[PDB]
């Protein structure tokens, strides 16, 4: 009720030093503080948490009093109360406290928001599993808004924790819980959840990355057939496949995605969305990237065949040439063909129909390379960064990459290595 009196009782509890428990009466006065007005509540918000640990027989009333302040109409009262919640998260209270803080992430006051995040971090360090239990109960069982905010918390905040806190068991729990959540995630949540998990240190190994790839494969639903018209199919696939790509390496393979693209996607070019990006190219870029991590593929020949066929539609007969498409396709064919140099030799006669397309195409390469190099010379290291000269520079990688790939197909080779034009070394 009165600030004079709250101050005096603070003094009491504070001067009592090691004897504080001998003054349950004073702390009671502090809890009464929550019935007061603004200035009084502002004090109670600091004084209740401060001496909390000294009064077991009053713990229940203490947390409830503090939580009243955490839902005060005055936001600065809420901010002061919320900042101190980690102090209550002792003994068996932390999970209840984790729950409240997660609900509080939905605030739209930015300063409250920051304080809620910091408190979750504090209690996270006190008990990682208990805090995760709170975050994940809300993700699975709470309101959409809270579910969104909690996912963002995990998405942006785990990285700020010391490795010490993020133990093997905590990471195992993050995986286990996310796997329950992943039974039903939008595509945007899927993305967040892939960043969350690919960031776990125990999932950066070969086996960890293998499991991650399998989650993406489960999410994209590869044993489903494929529909070109229906976008609801089209995102799912590309958005999914995009999450897997960073996961591939010599020891972690793209096989199922590659097969699926060959058999189900290629024949179904070209159906497109809007806007103002080129969709068929995006599909091809993806395929080209995964092609160099292809594993032991049963349908190697059939897919290599379907890849080959797709290529010839962009490599005409003796017309505007689609170099960017041909970069992807030739690269993929190059990468898959390596495993089976028996192709081209074994299958057919149509390989003479191929050499002509190459010859022809190559003739268009020199012409285009000439135009690009002519438009680019004399230009300063600064004039090159025009969005126009950027495209031209990239075009030189495209065209020069194709030339190298064609070269190799001379017995035909697969020794050469190109960096895809849109990728760094």
């Amino acid at each position: 009720p009165t600030v004079e009196e709250l101050y005096r009782n603070y003094g009491i509890l504070a001067d009592a030093t090691e004897q504080v428990g001998q003054h349950k009466d004073a702390y009671q006065v502090i809890l009464d503080g929550v019935k007061g007005g603004t200035k009084e509540k502002r004090l109670a918000a600091q004084f209740i948490p401060k001496f909390f640990k000294h009064f077991p027989e009053l713990a229940d009333s203490a947390i409830n009093a503090q939580l009243d302040l955490c839902e005060d109409e005055d936001v600065s009262i809420r901010r002061q109360a919320i900042k101190e919640l980690p102090q209550f998260a002792t003994g068996e209270n932390l999970p209840r406290v984790a729950d409240i803080l997660t609900q509080l992430l939905q605030t739209d006051d930015s300063a409250e928001f920051n304080l809620v995040n910091n408190a979750l971090l504090s209690i996270f360090k006190m008990d990682a599993k208990g805090t995760l239990g709170g975050l994940f109960s809300q993700i699975l069982q709470g309101e959409d808004i809270v579910r969104e905010r909690a996912i963002k918390f995990l998405s942006t905040k785990l990285k700020t924790l010391p490795d010490e806190v993020l133990t093997k068991e905590v990471e195992e729990l993050i995986l286990t819980e996310s796997k329950k959540v992943l039974e039903d995630v939008t595509g945007e949540e899927f993305v967040l959840f892939m960043k969350i998990l690919s960031g776990l240190k125990s999932l950066q190994t070969v086996s960890g990355r293998q499991q991650l790839v399998e989650l993406v494969a489960e999410q994209a639903d590869l044993e489903q057939t494929f529909n070109p018209s229906d976008p609801d199919c089209v995102d799912r696939l590309l958005q999914c496949t995009r999450q897997a790509v960073p996961l591939f390496s010599k020891n972690v393979h793209s096989t199922r995605f590659v097969t699926y693209f060959c058999e189900q996607v290629l024949p179904n070019l070209g159906t497109l969305t809007t806007p103002g990006l080129d969709i068929q190219l995006e599909v091809l870029k993806l395929l080209a990237e995964m092609s160099s991590f292809c594993g032991d593929m049963e349908k190697l020949e059939t897919n290599l065949r379907k890849l080959f066929d797709k290529l010839l539609e962009y490599m005409p007969l003796p017309p505007k040439l689609q170099f960017s498409y041909v970069e992807c396709l030739l690269y993929s064919f190059h990468q898959l063909g390596r495993k089976l140099p028996d192709f081209l030799t074994a299958k057919a006669e149509k390989l003479k129909d191929f050499k002509i397309r190459l010859q022809y195409f190559a003739r268009g390469l020199q012409v285009y390379i000439r135009q690009l190099r002519l438009a680019l010379q004399g230009k300063t290291g600064e004039a090159l960064k025009t969005e126009e000269n950027k495209i031209k520079v990239v075009a030189l990688k495209i065209t020069n990459n194709i030339n190298v790939l064609i070269k190799d197909l001379f017995p035909p080779s697969y020794k050469s290595t190109v960096t895809l034009s849109w990728k760094p070394v």
